[PDB]
């Protein structure tokens, strides 16, 4: 009854393919082809109502193109996911705030920020810092893990919630 095109974002070893694939195949990946980039498809209900999840996985290079944006202009919401342990993925979250921004001609674009590897020990960035970096977008923070899947299905079920919340607007 609607569909949905999800993006999942962030740098290289975050786990976007992880997570992605626990969402859709229900099992954690320990290592992923780093470049592929694909997309997925699964039907959910969530809030009663029947959502169909396109979801595009992103890899690739560190390169503009003119395909890139126009794939990357066909997403209703972005997952800008980091990892915990990583301070540069985190510090590289505003990158691709501002890339989408671009895209998608508006500051108001559905997006979730996604902090991965929450069953690791070693964070290295605070759950506060995540929380008021959400709290200057207006936008949701979930902590995730792909390999215990805590949390996998609430990120990308909340950035459905923002989307239909936005297609409201
Ligand atoms: C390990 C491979 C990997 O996961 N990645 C490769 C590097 N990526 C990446 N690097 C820099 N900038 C990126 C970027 F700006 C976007 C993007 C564009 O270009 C337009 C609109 C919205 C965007 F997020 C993307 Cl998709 C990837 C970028 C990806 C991570
Ligand atoms: N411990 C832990 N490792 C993870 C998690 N998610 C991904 N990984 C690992 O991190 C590495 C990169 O994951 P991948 O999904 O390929 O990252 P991508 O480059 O963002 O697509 C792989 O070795 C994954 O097994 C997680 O939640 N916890
Ligand atoms: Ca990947
Ligand atoms: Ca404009
Ligand atoms: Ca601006
Ligand atoms: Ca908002």
């Amino acid at each position: 009854m609607t569909e949905y095109k999800l993006v999942v974002v962030g740098a290289c070893g975050v786990g976007k393919s992880a997570l992605t694939i626990q969402l859709i195949q229900n099992h954690f990946v320990d290592e992923y082809d780093p470049t592929i980039e694909d997309s997925y498809r699964k039907q959910v209900v969530i809030d009663g109502e029947t959502s169909l999840l396109d979801i595009l996985d992103t890899a690739g290079q560190e390169e503009y193109s003119a395909m890139r944006d126009q794939y990357m202009r066909t997403g209703e919401g972005f997952l800008l996911v980091f990892a915990i342990n990583n301070t540069k993925s985190f510090e590289d979250i505003h990158h691709y705030r501002e890339q989408i921004k671009r895209v998608k001609d508006s500051e108001d674009v559905p997006m979730v920020l996604v902090g991965n590897k929450s069953d690791l020990p070693s964070r290295t960035v605070d759950t506060k810092q995540a929380q008021d970096l959400a709290r200057s977008y207006g936008i949701p923070f979930i902590e995730t893990s792909a390999k215990t899947r805590q949390g996998v299905d609430d990120a990308f079920y909340t950035l459905v919630r923002e989307i239909r919340k936005h297609k409201e607007k």
